[PDB]
Formats: structure tokens, C-alpha cells, sequence
């Protein structure tokens, strides 16, 4: 024989996965990775953020120092996490804008308490309760201090207390409701009660409200809880004339990243830094489908389950359709189920025997910038602390409505963004690869310059005797035209 | 003679719309849709949501039973329609936050009253007015019970409600305003009123401010609307010592997808989902230009009020400018204003004739590949049902500042995602339809291995004599170069 | 000699900039555009809109008129400019919704002040106060006036006044806080005030609270600052028995394109659009990284610092890695830094000698879409006026951190986009510069027929014998290959 078959081709395999794409819904590629995370192990790892479990305590009876939460004096931690077991055990108590106090005092990440000397003159200390048990005496909290007559009297109270320190302090206090007029009598010689509590720049009044409510551990009466923030250089005046529940000292302050969460997940040993309320999750991909709240560095939240970005080529499973000599069939036609060694490769038909090879420069190229995307893709900034509320248990109205309206707006747009990136990523995936294998095609084609001819089988008709050394100076990138060019040309045109 | 001559084209159309794409702002293009909703029938239609019209009540007239609103008794809704016409027609009343209260309302969808047993003792129940005629009789809202002293006395007022169903109540109760110190002691034997209502877990405490207001309906007192929500296994209780509008029951609260909407529109008998002030628009395209406010499935409102999507190539209207032969021309000339049948096609200068037809598997599939993108851009899920207020009557400062800028980042947003859409697919639309008229070339360049030659002008110089027999072959996919080579080869080098 | 080489190509540079593209972090393109203003000159220009600097004046002390506030009587601006060392030297007070009160009369834009005839009747009118001297004598705010007892008596205060114009009307009032119950009966013959002040639509009632606070300027009282709308059509009454501080007119209310900044830049003369806080920037850059901030049209705020948008093509520094005749060498290998006319250009090998050119056509052609994108990219309207405040000095806890969440996920969705943008643009900048090049090699081979072959190199072996005017025609677009048809196939054949 005088002639020889040589054709081009890229790598096909038995099983695939489908991607979304621009144009079409589904389409076959030889392989293709995830990038939503859709499960959790359903604990909370301990390191690296400092974890603080209350048990049967929320935050607000831990600052307040109800007796079942002593426990927590002078704590800190980046992350406080509340379980819905939780209950109250002393005083019954509100606090008016209960959903700010807890918000500022989760961001300042520590319950650190200066006792101050405060001079209450002409009163009572330490009133006390058995609604409120701390051993079998009476009690009360442990931060607070409840004034009532001494005698038969119950002085206007006036004090001061000024910041000379070079940092921000936290009062906490309070007001009595009594129920009956009565019982206002007998603990405050007077029949109304007001509390004023200023600095130079703010003032708060308070007035009590007499009545009847619902039982509650024995009691009909309830403490309404305020606060006030005394920056450096300014002063707080405290001015009563009944139903003070005084402050005993002030809690420091901190900026950093301290944050709360309501969660039921046990804790364990191990090292993760994003936190969900279903456990802790791994940040390798970009985007998540677990839970819309979240603490630390963390994939971003969309309404998808999958997202899948092509990682390989289009898959044409082969035709199995052949000739009796399963004639060498390119690219045009199928894909080759039987190459490993790499992605595009060379399939030669010679006097010698039939070959096959795979082709290293393509081959790597094409896998270099796919990992490049990637790369791109899969890993960035996202981490954040202290965030709005997104979760509610009551109807609130008005501020509830934009809080939930600003979040589901936040969604859909980060949804539509994840969407359209990984629809994008894969058409020009698909594009690369396909230019990539016609681009080996010409760089052949400009070798074998008149001495080959094209069928359009994805092969080249080569008109001289090519043996495997030719073969494979072709394959090199050294084939020189210029020997074989005469009997070639005698061949092909005559 | 001895030659044959054919080329390739695509369609042209007399007249074209314009599109935008990436590089430029404006390029011709043979057909393009619409994908912006700018008109409305002016009506409401009236399925298959539930619509409610209220004529002259507004939601919260038809809540406290106002005389010409008792059509409106245990009422349900998907949607409640006010009117601009409405008016008060009863003693004249204030919400403090009347908002909250019209929004957690309407989501409810219902107005089922049961009444309930409540013992007042020691007092007249029934107390009426001539602002609120029900009748030649004087009146009072169906739905409050104004309680006033029987003989010389009012007593503390001491009652108790319990939950032990398995869904949440929700209490209406008010205060009364009297405009003098004279009618005070007239109505409530005590000086000074107070209305303290509370659960478990809260409480409010009322106080009655008296003075001299602008008078309307011949009254210069006012009546001031609260509310209380008691969850199942909880209490109420109420205690007055005066002025106080007391409950006659409760209202059932549902959670479902029921909202209001201010409009002036007529109501029709037709079926659409998308319902806005303006009427019904249908929702076949995927963004709208008509109003910002919107209930159920709609398209989404963005600042533009035309987006064209190319559904079609380019248009190079043809040079007229021709030969005496007109010279059959190709595509890297000009496009052909004369085929009917198919978008690619062929025409064939020979011995036998001029001649002409198109291609079917070209065609079709370029149609297939826009049809795609069309069903992934026009149709999709954004059903919606209560939201934020987006149109105010008054100024009211912070919250109302914030609910403006945040509905004004949310359009910007989604207004450039509109823009930066329909460039990207119509660059991509216009490449898809250039290539595919580069395949059909090269597919023939490859049929014609060496029996034929490229001009330049779309055309191919076939060097053997072709009849319609040979020129339908090639069209066909089923030339056989072999059987015309020798003859080509002496034709086209000697 | 019988034979002649042309080879085409594209023009590098020495010295390149890197860019983002889809697949890869940097890339080196021949020139580059910035897209991010960094810098400040740090001065405000005072043209096109009205900027008034307020010295050691707020803005909420020049509406109440304190004495040394006395230059912004009947005033007006676009924007107005508080500065940081700005004071107080009047009576202390606190404004309860200071930042609602604060931003409502920011966006009117007008100081307009009618006086109105009010009839006080039986007190005695213009009370003063050495905590604000006017001149060596006691003084007060020009716009308020304090009302106190006349002999023995304060009667019950009952006035009304109807708006009948066709425009809103703001009142500003207020109410005295005493320090004893020694001071109320000195001032105020009652024991306990009460202060009315109401519409037909809705009402407001305010107690003053007794007690003492820290010194300010001499005093230890307050006075607390309120605020009533009055619309055409409607009337307003007051109805006090105390401590009224009583309005002597009202304010024009307008709604235009006013605002206010916080800042300390000095003024100056010159014309800028746009203003930060650190000065004006200019607006031909579509993003901004100086502050978050900003009044009128203005660049949109980024994280990034740099975003570099490719305008020229990739830079392929040239192989002086040569041989001994510099064989010519094209595209496929390096890019030619010895092109100064356009940047495709072709070079020629002949017997007269070796020669450059460059080619308009293509050059122009690139060089519009280029100049394109850059049009549709870097200018546009974002041309905004009043907005939320985006920096805070105290804790306030809810409402403040939906402000800060709002405003983190608008900055965060703007970076997203225009990190994508850039790296989307660049792509196609890349890919039509090289198609280009690649469109003027097969206009060339398509009029070489058979006269000319391809080697390799970017280059195209004419077999026959081309001088300089064969060479111009080719570069010109008149080569007519039949003339010398026969010569080179007997050259390149035999
Ligand atoms: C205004 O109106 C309100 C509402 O009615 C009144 O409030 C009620 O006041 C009474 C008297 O204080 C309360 O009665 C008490 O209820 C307690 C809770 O009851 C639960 O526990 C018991 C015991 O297990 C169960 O039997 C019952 O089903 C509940 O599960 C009881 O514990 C109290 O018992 C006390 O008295 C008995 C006497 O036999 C002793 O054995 C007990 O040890 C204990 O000392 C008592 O029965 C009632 O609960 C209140 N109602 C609510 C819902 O709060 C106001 O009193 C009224 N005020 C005025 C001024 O009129
Ligand atoms: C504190 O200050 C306030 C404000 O001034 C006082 O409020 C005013 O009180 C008077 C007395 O109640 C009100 O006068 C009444 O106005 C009604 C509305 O007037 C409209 O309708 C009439 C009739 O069509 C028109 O003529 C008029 O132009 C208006 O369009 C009148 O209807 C009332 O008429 C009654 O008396 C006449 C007597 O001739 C009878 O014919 C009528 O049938 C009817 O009985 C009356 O004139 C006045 O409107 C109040 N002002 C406002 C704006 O509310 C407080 O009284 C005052 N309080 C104290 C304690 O000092
Ligand atoms: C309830 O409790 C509060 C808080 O203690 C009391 O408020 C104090 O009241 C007193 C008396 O009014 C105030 O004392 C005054 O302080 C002024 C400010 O002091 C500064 O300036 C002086 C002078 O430069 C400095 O020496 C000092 O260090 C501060 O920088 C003084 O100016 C006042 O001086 C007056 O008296 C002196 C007498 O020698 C004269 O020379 C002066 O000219 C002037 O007339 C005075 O000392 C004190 O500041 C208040 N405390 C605060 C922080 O406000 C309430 O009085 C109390 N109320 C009741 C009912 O008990
Ligand atoms: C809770 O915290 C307070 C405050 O102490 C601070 O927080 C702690 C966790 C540590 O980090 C401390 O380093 C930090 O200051 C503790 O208050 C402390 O109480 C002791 C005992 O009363 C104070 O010692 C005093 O020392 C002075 C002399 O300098 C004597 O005059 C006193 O009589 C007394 O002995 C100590 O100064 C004080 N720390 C303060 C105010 O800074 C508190 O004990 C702690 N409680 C628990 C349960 O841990
Ligand atoms: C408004 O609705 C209330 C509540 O009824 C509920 O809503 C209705 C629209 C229907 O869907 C009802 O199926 C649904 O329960 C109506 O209250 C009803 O009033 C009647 C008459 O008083 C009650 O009948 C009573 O039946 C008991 C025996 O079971 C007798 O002891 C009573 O004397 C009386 O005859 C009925 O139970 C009650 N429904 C309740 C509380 O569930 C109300 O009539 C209705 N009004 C209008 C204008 O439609
Ligand atoms: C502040 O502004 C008020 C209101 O005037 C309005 O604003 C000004 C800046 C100008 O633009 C005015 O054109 C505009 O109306 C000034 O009030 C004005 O005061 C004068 C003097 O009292 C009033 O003149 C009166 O004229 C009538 C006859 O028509 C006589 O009966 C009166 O006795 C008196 O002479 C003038 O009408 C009034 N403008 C009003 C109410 O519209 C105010 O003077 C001005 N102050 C400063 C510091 O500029
Ligand atoms: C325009 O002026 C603004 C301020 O009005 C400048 O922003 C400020 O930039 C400095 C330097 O980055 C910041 O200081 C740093 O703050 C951090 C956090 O507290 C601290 O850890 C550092 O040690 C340092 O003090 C300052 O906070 C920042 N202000 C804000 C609110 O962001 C801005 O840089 C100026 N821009 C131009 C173009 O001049
Ligand atoms: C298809 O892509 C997946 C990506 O998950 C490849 O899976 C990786 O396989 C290696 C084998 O050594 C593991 O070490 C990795 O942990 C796997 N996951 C990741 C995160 O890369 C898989 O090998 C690819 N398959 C083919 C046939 O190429
Ligand atoms: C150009 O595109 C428009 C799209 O609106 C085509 O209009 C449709 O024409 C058919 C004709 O049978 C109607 O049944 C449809 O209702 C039309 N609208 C839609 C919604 O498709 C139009 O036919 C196209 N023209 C050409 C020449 O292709
Ligand atoms: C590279 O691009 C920059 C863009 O900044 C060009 O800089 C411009 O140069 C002209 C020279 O006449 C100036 O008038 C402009 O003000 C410059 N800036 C702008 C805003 O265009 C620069 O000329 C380009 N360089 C090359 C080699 O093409
Ligand atoms: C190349 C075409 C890009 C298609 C962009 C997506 C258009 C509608 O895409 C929709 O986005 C939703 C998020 O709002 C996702 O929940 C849906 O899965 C998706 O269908
Ligand atoms: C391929 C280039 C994409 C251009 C993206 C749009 C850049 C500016 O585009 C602008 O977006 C505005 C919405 O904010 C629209 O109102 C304007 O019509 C549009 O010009
Ligand atoms: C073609 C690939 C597009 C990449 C899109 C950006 C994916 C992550 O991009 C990140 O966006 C941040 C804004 O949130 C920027 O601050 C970061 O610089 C950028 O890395
Ligand atoms: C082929 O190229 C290699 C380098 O990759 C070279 O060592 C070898 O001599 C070349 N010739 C053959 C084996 O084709
Ligand atoms: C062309 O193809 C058709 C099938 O599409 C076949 O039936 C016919 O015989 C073929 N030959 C001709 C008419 O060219
Ligand atoms: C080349 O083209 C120009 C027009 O651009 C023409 O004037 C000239 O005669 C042509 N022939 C030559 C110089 O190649």
C-alpha cells in the first residue's frame, strides 16, 4: 500500500451528568462538580470562634443574674447560643423595645461588671421575693437593687455618677408595677411613683401603672426593665420619688464581632468556621441551600438544591454503529470510549498495524484554564457577624413586614445572580474545549502542506508511504513536507 | 459549457426593527418581540381570586361596623379593593398605628366575629350617639360595647377571657377623649380615667387626655383604637376604673396569601392573575412597565419602557445595485429579499437554467436554538401577595425615608439586569445564526473535495459539468466526487 | 529571483498593563482605561447648586433662631453643609425623633417664615433667660415664644387658626420641664401642665416631667421640641393649661432636590456636579471608591479600588530571539513593536527590497467598537438627591441596624456587578480584536486562488514574480490572479 489514514479525535466516557446552559435546559458532559451545599453534620464546632452554650438561660435572664444562671458572671465569647428549653424563674418582667436590648448587648460579647459605690440615703436595700428562691431564703437578681420605705418614709432620691474613664458604660434599671393601691402604699409612703434618669444630651420618665394581671408564680405584679449609655466626659443623674429598682454598678463595653443564635444542635469537638442553626457546614463552594441565617465566613444563600458547572467536554456516547474494519472515525462523527491516557489524541492506520496516542500540550491547556475558572468561582470573602433578625414568633406589623420584605429581595437577586453565572460558565466551557480540538486540526493541516488531503471524516488522506516514525514526527511537531512532496504530488494529481 | 456556478445565502425582509446589543445601540435585525408590559384593559377581573369591593368603607370602617358598611359581616378575601370616594360616617376616631393594624388585617383575608360572654357588672351597656344615626335612632360601631355609670357609680372593672382553643384571638378595644372636665365627671363618676390590658408575657397601660379638639359631626371628643393578640394557653384580662369601649368577642386570624389594594378601577367578568391599580396586564412577558404596585403572579416592574428581543438574523438589504446577469450573489454580498420557504438556501446558475430552493436541517435548527432561549427568558414563578407600602399621602420622616429607598434600590437593580439580559442574548443570537451559515459551507467546501473551487463572492466554481440531477445531489448530501474528477482536474490546471 | 514572501501581523508595544478576563487573574493588553475615581481635589465647588455652609450653626438650631444663628433668616439651598466644631448657646433641649424632624425640613430646602396674628389672652408674652444673652440682655429663640403667668392667674389657653392657602404649613412648638415642684407653681399657677394641639385628623398630648438634671449653661430644666402639618383645607387648634412654649408663625413647606451633609472640606470657586464629604470628584468614570455618601449625579459606590477595562488588544512581546535575515515573521509567532501608523499592517519581502505598511479599514473598524463599548460602559444617569444616613454616632439598636444591613447588601451587590462586567467586557475586547486580524488573512488567501499558498508562519508563498505594484494591488484590493495563473502553477506544481 502508498497511503495512510490519519484522524483526529477527544475523549468520550459511559456515564454523564446533565448541565443547564444558555440556549438549552440540559445537555452531556463527560464530568461536572456541585456548587450549592445541601447537607450538615448537625453539631456545633468549637474552635475557632469561642462557643457559649446557655443551657436553660436566654441572654436577657444571664445579664439580669437570675439564680439558675450564675453560672455566666464576667463571660464572654464571639457566639451565644439560646435553646428553646429555656425558661424564666424569678420576678415576672418586660422589657419595652426587649428586641434592641438584646441586639446591643449580643454585638458587645461580654457580661463584665464593675460594682460602683451608689449612696441610697434614708431607704431599705435588698427587698426580696419567693417568687424568687435562691436557696431557701427569698431572692432576687443579682445586679439589681430593690428599694422600698425605711420606717415610714421614702425620700426624694438624688444622685450622681460621672464617666472619667476613656470608655462607654451600660446602666441597667427598672420600675415596680404594683396592683393595687394599696400595696403602692405600703411599699412607697406616696400614692404615684416617677423615676428620671439623665445625662447632659438624653432624659427618660417613667410613670407606674396600678392593676390587675394574670397570675404568674404567685404574683400579680411585674418590673418593666430600662437602660441608659453614659459616654466619656458626660455625667448620669438618677431622680426618683418611688418604684426605683436601682442599678448596683455599670457592664463594659466592646466593638468587635460578637453575635446571638436560637439553635438546638448539640456541640462537639472539631474545627469549622461558618455556624448555621442545623450545625456546622464547610465553605469550599460558593453558595449553600441549608438555612438563610448564618455566623462566620459562609457560602452565600439561593433558593436552588443543585448547580452543577461543567467541568469537562459534550459527550457523543460512540457509535457502536461501525464498519467491518470499525474504519478510524473522528470527531465529526462520535467521541472514543476506549482512550485514557488524556482528553484529544491521534488514532493512526498503517501498513505497520492500527495505533492509538494522547496529546500532552492540548490536553493541559484545556485543563488549565477550566481550573482557572474554577478558582474564580469557587472561594472568596463572605464572612460576616451581626445582622438583622430573620425569624419571628409574633405579629408585629409595619417593621416586621419591611424586615422580612428586605431579606426575600436580597434572595431572589443573589438566586438570579447564581442562576445566570453557572449558565454563562458553561457555555464558554463547552466553546473552549470544541475550539481547542479544532485549533490541533489546523496546526496539523499547515504541517502536511500538499503532501495530505482533508475526507471530512475528521481525517486526513496522507497520499505518501507514512510508516510509524512518520507517523509520529506529525504527532512531534517536526514532520518536514519538503521529502516526500514529489511522490506525493505524482501520486494524488495523477 | 463546461461550468457550473453555486451559492449560499440567507434571507432578507423590505422592512426591520432595530435591537440593541453589547457594542452598539442600534442594528437591524429581520423580526424581534417585546418583552415589556405597557398597557391595560382598565378593569379589574374578577377570577379566579376572590376580589372584595369596598364602595364607600374603608377596611377599618368595615372592622368596627360602621352603619353604611354592614353588608361586610363575616366577609373573606384573596383581595380587598378601597375606593377614593369612601368616608367616615360614625363618631369620629384616631389609630395610633393605624398602619400596622390596616396590614395585619388584610393579611388575616377574613372578618368572622364570635361573640363571647363578658359580665360587666354595675354598669349601662349600649351607649349611644346621633354622629352615628343607625336608623331615626342614634348609633354606635356594631362591634365595641361603650359602657357608661349606672345611678351614681362606676366600679373598678375586673374581667378574665381564656384561650383553651387551638388558634390565636384578636381583641379590638378603645378610650374615650372627653373634650371638658364637665363631661368626664358626667360619663365616669372619677376624675381621671386608666385601661390596663394584659396577658402572661405583656401589658398596656392607657391614659384619657381631655381639651377642646376642631369639632366634625358635631363633636369635638375623640375614641382612641387598640388591639391584643392572646395565643392558645394564654389569658386575658382586662381592668378599667373608666372610659373604657369595651370588647363584645374576638376575630379568627388565618395565614394565607390575602392583601389590600387602593385603586379606582371597574370590575369585570374575565380571568386574570395579575391584578394592579390600573387593571388586570397579562403576565406572557417577563418584565412590565406599569405600576410598581402589583398582587399574585406579574412580571417584574423595571424603569424602561421598550426591550426588543432579536427572534431573527441580520438584515443586509439587498444591492439592487446588480449586474445584466444579476450574477447570482452570496451572502458576503448581501442578503436575498426573494425566498419564500427557508431562512439558508441555495441558488444555481446552469446549462439547464437559474434556479433556486432552501435548506431544512439548517433552518429548523436555528429556529430551534431561539425558540429555546425565548422559553428560558419569558416565563417563570414570581407570585407574590403581601408587601411594603410604595405610595404615601403624608410625611412622616425615618421609616418612611427607609421603605422608599429601599423600593427604589430594589428597581435600579432590577432594571440593569434587564439591560445587561437582552444585550447579552441578542449578541449571542446574532453569532448563533452567523455560524450556522459558516457550517453549511464548509460542510459543502468538504463534499466538493477537488472538483470544485472558492471565488470569494459566496460562491463555488465547479469545474464539470453539473446538471440538476448533480446540483440536487450536493444539496442533498449525497455527492460522489469520484465519478467527475478526472474531467475537473484536466478542466481546472491544463 | 521568482518567488516573493507577505506576511501579516499586529502592532506591540514595550511597556503593557494587566487585566481580569473570565478564565484568568491577569493578562497583558497594549493599553488600558481606568474605571474607579480614587482622589479628591478636597474642596466643595460652589456651582451648579446652591450650597449653604452653616459655620457654628445645625441646622436645627437656625429653624429655632439662636442669636448667634441670626445671618439664615429666610434662607434656601440645594444643600446645606454642617461642620463639626458647631455649638449651642441657648437654653438646653432635646428634640424627641430628632433625625425624622432633622431630615424633614433638610429635604424643603427654606427657612420662609410668615408671622401669624396668634391672640394670647391673659398672660403675659416674650419670657427670657441669661443661658441666652441677645446683647447684654436676656434673650431667647427669635421663633418661639414663652408664655408665663400674668398677676396670679394662667387661664385655660384656647386659640385656632385655618389654613385657607393653598400650600402645607409646619408648626414648631414646645413645652418647659422644671427641676421642681417650687419652680411649676412659680412659673405656672397649676401644679401639673398639659399641652393639646390637634387637627381634624389627628391628635397629640404631652405631660411635663418633674426633676432635676445636670447643669448646662446655669440651668438644670429643658424643653422638649414637637412638630404639627396642617394641609389645605384643614384648622388647627391649641389647647394648653401650662408650660407652653407657643409658635408666633408657621414655615412654607416645599418638596424639590434639597438635602444636608455633614462635612469639613473648605469652599471654593468652580463647577462640580457631584459632592462627597471629602470634597467634589468629578463624573466621567462610571464607579466612585471615595465614601459611600454623596449629593446629585454621581459614579456609583465599589469595595474594589481598581477596575481596568482593556482598550487595545493582547501584547506579545516580540522574539528578538530572530535569525540572520530576521526572516519576516507574522502573527502565529510574536506581535511587531516597529508599527507606529495602525495596528494591523503587512510586510514584504521582494527583490526591490523589504518594506511596512499598515491597513485602515481593519484599524478603524476594531478601533469603533472599541470606542463603542467604552460608550455604553462609562455614562449615565444616577442622579439622586435625599437618601438615608449611612453613619451613626450612638447605639440605638433595631432600626439602626436595618439601616446598616440595607445598605451593606446594596454596596456588595454593585461590587458583584461590576467585577462581572469588567471581566465580561475584556473577554470580548480580546476575541473581536483577534477575529479581526483573523478576517484580513482570509480576504487575503481568497483572492490569492492559486497563485499564492499558506506556509505557517502567518505568511503566504506567492509563487510567482510579485515588484512593489503586484504587492500594493494585493494590499489594495485589486489583485488580479489570472494574469499571472499559468506562470505560478508551472512554478509551484513542476
Ligand atoms: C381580678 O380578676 C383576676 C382574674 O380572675 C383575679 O386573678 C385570680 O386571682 C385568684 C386568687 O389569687 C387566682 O387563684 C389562684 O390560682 C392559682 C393557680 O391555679 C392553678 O393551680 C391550682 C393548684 O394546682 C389549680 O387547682 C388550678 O387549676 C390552676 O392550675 C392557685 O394556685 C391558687 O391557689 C391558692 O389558693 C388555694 C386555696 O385552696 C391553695 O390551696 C393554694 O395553695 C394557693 O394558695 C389560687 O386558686 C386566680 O388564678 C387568678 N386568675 C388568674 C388567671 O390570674 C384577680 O384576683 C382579681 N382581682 C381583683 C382585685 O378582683
Ligand atoms: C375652643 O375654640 C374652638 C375653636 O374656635 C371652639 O370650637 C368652636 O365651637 C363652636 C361652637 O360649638 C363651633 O361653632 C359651630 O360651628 C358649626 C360648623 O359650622 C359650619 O356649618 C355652619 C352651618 O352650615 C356654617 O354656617 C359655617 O360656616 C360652617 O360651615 C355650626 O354648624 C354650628 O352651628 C350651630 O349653632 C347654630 C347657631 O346659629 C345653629 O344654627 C346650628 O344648627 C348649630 O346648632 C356652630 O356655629 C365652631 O365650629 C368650633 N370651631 C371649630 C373649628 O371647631 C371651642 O368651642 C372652644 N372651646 C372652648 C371651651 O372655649
Ligand atoms: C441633685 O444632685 C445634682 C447632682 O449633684 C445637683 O446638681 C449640682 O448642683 C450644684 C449646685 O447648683 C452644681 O454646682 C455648680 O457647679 C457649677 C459647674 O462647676 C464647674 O465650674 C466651676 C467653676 O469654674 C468649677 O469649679 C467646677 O470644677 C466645674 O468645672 C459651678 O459653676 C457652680 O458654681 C456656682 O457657685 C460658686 C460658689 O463658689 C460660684 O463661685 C460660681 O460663680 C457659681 O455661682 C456650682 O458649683 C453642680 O454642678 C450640680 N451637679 C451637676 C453635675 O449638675 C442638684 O443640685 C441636686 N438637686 C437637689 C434638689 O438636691
Ligand atoms: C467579675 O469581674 C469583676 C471585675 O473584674 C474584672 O473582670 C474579671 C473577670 C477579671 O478579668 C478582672 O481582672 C477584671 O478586673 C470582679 O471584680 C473584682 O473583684 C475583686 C474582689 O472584690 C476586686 O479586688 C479588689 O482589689 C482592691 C485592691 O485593688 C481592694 O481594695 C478590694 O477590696 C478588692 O479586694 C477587683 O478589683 C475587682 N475587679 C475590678 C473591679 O476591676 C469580680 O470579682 C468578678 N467576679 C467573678 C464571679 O469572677
Ligand atoms: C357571622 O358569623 C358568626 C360566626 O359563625 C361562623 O361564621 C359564619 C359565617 C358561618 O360560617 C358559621 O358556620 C360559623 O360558625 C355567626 O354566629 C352564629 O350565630 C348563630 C345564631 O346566634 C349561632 O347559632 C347558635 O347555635 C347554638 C346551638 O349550637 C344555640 O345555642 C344558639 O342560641 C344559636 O342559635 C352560631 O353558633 C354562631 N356561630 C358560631 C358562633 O360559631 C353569625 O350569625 C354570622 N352573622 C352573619 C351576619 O352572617
Ligand atoms: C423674611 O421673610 C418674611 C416673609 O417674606 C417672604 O420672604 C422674603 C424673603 C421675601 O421673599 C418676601 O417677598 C416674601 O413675602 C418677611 O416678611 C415680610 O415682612 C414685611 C415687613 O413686616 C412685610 O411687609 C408688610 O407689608 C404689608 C402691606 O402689604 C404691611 O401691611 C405690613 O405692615 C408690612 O409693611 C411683608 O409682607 C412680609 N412678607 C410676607 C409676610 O409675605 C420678613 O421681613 C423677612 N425677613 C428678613 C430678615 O428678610
Ligand atoms: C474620605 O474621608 C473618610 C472619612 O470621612 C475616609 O475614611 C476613613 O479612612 C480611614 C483610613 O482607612 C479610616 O481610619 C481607620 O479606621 C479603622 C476602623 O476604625 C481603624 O482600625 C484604623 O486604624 C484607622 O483608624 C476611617 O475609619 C475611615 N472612615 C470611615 C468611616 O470609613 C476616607 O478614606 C477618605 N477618602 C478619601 C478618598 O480621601
Ligand atoms: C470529576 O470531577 C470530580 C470533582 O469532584 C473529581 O473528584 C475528585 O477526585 C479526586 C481523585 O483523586 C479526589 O481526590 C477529590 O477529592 C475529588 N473531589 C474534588 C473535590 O476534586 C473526579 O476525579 C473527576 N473525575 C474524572 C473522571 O475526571
Ligand atoms: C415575527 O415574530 C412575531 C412574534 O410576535 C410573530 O408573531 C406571531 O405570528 C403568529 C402568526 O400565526 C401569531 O399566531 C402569533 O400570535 C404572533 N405572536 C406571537 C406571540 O408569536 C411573527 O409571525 C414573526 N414574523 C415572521 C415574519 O417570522
Ligand atoms: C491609551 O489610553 C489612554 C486613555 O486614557 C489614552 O490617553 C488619552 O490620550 C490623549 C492624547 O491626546 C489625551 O488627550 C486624553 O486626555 C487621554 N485620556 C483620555 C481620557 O482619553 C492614551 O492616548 C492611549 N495610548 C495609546 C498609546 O493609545
Ligand atoms: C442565559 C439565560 C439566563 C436565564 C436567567 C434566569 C432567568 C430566570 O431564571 C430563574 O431564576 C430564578 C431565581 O429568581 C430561579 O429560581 C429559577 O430556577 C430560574 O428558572
Ligand atoms: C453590554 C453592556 C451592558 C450595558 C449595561 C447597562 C449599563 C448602563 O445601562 C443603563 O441601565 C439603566 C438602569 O440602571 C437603564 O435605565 C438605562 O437604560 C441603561 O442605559
Ligand atoms: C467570569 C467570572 C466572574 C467572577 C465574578 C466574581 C465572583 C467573585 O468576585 C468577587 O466579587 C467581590 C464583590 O462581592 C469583589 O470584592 C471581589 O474582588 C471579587 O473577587
Ligand atoms: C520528537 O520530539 C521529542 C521531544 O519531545 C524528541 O526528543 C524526539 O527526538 C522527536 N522525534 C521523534 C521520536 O519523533
Ligand atoms: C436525496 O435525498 C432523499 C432523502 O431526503 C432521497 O429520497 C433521494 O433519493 C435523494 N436523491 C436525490 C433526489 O437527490
Ligand atoms: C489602489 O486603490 C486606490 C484607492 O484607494 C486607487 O486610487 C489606486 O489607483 C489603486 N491602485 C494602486 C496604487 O494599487
Amino acid at each position: 500500500n502508498s497511503t495512510a489514514t490519519l484522524c483526529l479525535g477527544h475523549h468520550a466516557v459511559p456515564n454523564g451528568t446533565l448541565v443547564k446552559t444558555i440556549t438549552d435546559d440540559q445537555i452531556e458532559v463527560t464530568n461536572a462538580t456541585e456548587l450549592v451545599q445541601s447537607s450538615s453534620t448537625g453539631k456545633i464546632c468549637n474552635n475557632p470562634h469561642r462557643i457559649l452554650d446557655g443551657i436553660d438561660c436566654t441572654l436577657i435572664d444571664a445579664l439580669l443574674g437570675d439564680p439558675h444562671c450564675d453560672v455566666f458572671q464576667n463571660e464572654t465569647w464571639d457566639l451565644f447560643v439560646e435553646r428553646s428549653k429555656a425558661f424564666s424563674n424569678c420576678y415576672p418582667y418586660d422589657v419595652p423595645d426587649y428586641a434592641s436590648l438584646r441586639s446591643l448587648v449580643a454585638s458587645s460579647g461580654t457580661l463584665e461588671f464593675i460594682t460602683e459605690g451608689f449612696t441610697w440615703t434614708g431607704v431599705t436595700q435588698n427587698g426580696g421575693s419567693n417568687a424568687c428562691k435562691r436557696g431557701p431564703g427569698s431572692g432576687f437578681f443579682s445586679r439589681l437593687n430593690w428599694l422600698t420605705k425605711s420606717g415610714s418614709t421614702y425620700p426624694v432620691l438624688n444622685v450622681t455618677m460621672p464617666n472619667n474613664d476613656n470608655f462607654d458604660k451600660l446602666y441597667i434599671w427598672g420600675i415596680h408595677h404594683p396592683s393595687t393601691n394599696q400595696e403602692q402604699t405600703s411599699l412607697y409612703v406616696q400614692a404615684s411613683g416617677r423615676v428620671t434618669v439623665s445625662t447632659r444630651r438624653s432624659q427618660q420618665t417613667i410613670i407606674p401603672n396600678i392593676g390587675s394581671r394574670p397570675w404568674v408564680r404567685g404574683l400579680s405584679s411585674r418590673i418593666s426593665i430600662y437602660w441608659t449609655i453614659v459616654k466619656p466626659g458626660d455625667v448620669l443623674v438618677i431622680n426618683s420619688n418611688g418604684n426605683l429598682i436601682a442599678p448596683r454598678g455599670y457592664f463594659k463595653m466592646r466593638t468587635g464581632k460578637s453575635s446571638i443564635m436560637r439553635s438546638d444542635a448539640p456541640i462537639d469537638t472539631c474545627i469549622s468556621e461558618c455556624i448555621t442553626p442545623n450545625g456546622s457546614i464547610p465553605n469550599d463552594k460558593p453558595f449553600q441551600n441549608v438555612n438563610k441565617i448564618t455566623y462566620g465566613a459562609c457560602p452565600k444563600y439561593v433558593k436552588q438544591n443543585t448547580l452543577k458547572l461543567a467541568t469537562g467536554m459534550r459527550n457523543v456516547p460512540e457509535k457502536q454503529t461501525r464498519g467491518l474494519f470499525g474504519a478510524i472515525a473522528g470527531f465529526i462523527e462520535n467521541g472514543w470510549e476506549g482512550m485514557i491516557d488524556g482528553w484529544y489524541g491521534f488514532r493512526h492506520q498503517n501498513s505497520e498495524g492500527t495505533g492509538q496516542a494522547a496529546d500532552l500540550k492540548s490536553t493541559q491547556a484545556a485543563i488549565d484554564q477550566i481550573n482557572g475558572k474554577l478558582n474564580r468561582v469557587i472561594e472568596k470573602t463572605n464572612e460576616k457577624f451581626h445582622q438583622i433578625e430573620k425569624e419571628f414568633s409574633e405579629v408585629e406589623g409595619r417593621i416586621q413586614d419591611l424586615e422580612k420584605y428586605v431579606e426575600d429581595t436580597k434572595i431572589d437577586l443573589w438566586s438570579y445572580n447564581a442562576e445566570l453565572l453557572v449558565a454563562l460558565e458553561n457555555q464558554h466551557t463547552i466553546d473552549l474545549t470544541d475550539s481547542e480540538m479544532n485549533k490541533l486540526f489546523e496546526k496539523t493541516r499547515r504541517q502536511l502542506r500538499e503532501n495530505a488531503e482533508e475526507m471530512g471524516n475528521g481525517c486526513f488522506k496522507i497520499y505518501h508511504k507514512c510508516d510509524n516514525a512518520c507517523i509520529e514526527s506529525i504527532r512531534n511537531g517536526t514532520y518536514d513536507h519538503d521529502v516526500y512532496r514529489d511522490e506525493a504530488l505524482n501520486n494524488r494529481f495523477q
